[PDB]
């Protein structure tokens, strides 16, 4: 019964060297992404995510990809910002922060 306010919507996130779409299914449990810019452009995937409020209109969104890479977003939908922490399957740890806007 629990739905995040961003369910059923798609957002473009832009970081240094990376642009992606995060498309939240109406079901509140799945998100489909598409990397549209940078060295991994053309990748897609569906993930299961968790989400928790951390402040007004700001959520911690986390998931693990099929190759066991992990992703944590802190996405503020009012200010339009996205701060991300990404641990690749190789265990390289990447921090990025950028913009977030409704598509």
């Amino acid at each position: 019964t629990r739905r995040p306010p961003f369910a059923g919507k798609t957002f473009e996130v832009r970081y240094d060297g990376l642009t992606a779409l995060n498309a939240y299914d109406e079901d509140g449990r799945h998100m489909r992404y598409a990397i549209t810019d940078g060295p991994y452009a053309g990748a897609t995937g569906e993930v299961e995510y968790t989400w928790q409020p951390v402040a007004a209109d700001t959520y911690a969104i986390a998931w693990q990809e099929a190759d066991r890479a992990t992703v944590v977003h802190i996405d503020d939908f009012a200010a339009g910002t996205s701060r991300t922490f990404f641990t690749a399957a190789s265990l390289d740890f990447h921090r990025l922060d950028g913009s977030l806007r409704a598509v």
